[PDB]
């Protein structure tokens, strides 16, 4: 049950991202939270 980090797919995925990050549709992939 590992977690996804950032530029991890998330689409589907069991279980959201890591820390500190969202599950960017646009991209398709959890990013950074202060970035975004």
């Amino acid at each position: 049950g590992d977690c996804h980090k950032f530029l991890g797919w998330c689409r589907g995925e069991p279980d959201p991202c890591c820390e500190h990050l969202s599950c960017s549709r646009k991209h398709g992939w959890c990013v950074w939270d202060w970035t975004v």
